C-alpha cells in the first residue's frame, strides 16, 4: 500500500525494511551565522544521498 | 465611522487626511545577509513618530 507516512509492507520473516529520512543541516559560525541549508537526504534505496 | 482603513471623516474643504504608514529603512551591513526587521510606524496625528 501506500498512504500518510510512505511505505508500509511485510516481509517473510516479520520485517518492515522501508525507511526514508532527510537531512536539514543549518551551518552556524563564530561569525556568519544561522545558514539555513538541507545538506542531504538519506533513503533505504540508496543510503546517503548528497 | 470606524472600517477597514480606520478614520472616516471630512473637513470644511471636504478632507480625510489619515493614514497610518510605516517607513522602515535598514542599515545595511554586507557582513549579516537575510534579515526581518521592523522599525517604527509612522501615524497621520502625530506627523513624525521617532
Amino acid at each position: 500500500i501506500t498512504g500518510l507516512t510512505g511505505v508500509m509492507e511485510f516481509r517473510e520473516d516479520s520485517s518492515n525494511p522501508y525507511v526514508q529520512f532527510e537531512i536539514l543541516g543549518t551551518t552556524y559560525s563564530e561569525t556568519f551565522g544561522k545558514d539555513m541549508r538541507k545538506l542531504a537526504t538519506w533513503d533505504s534505496e540508496k543510503g546517503l544521498n548528497g
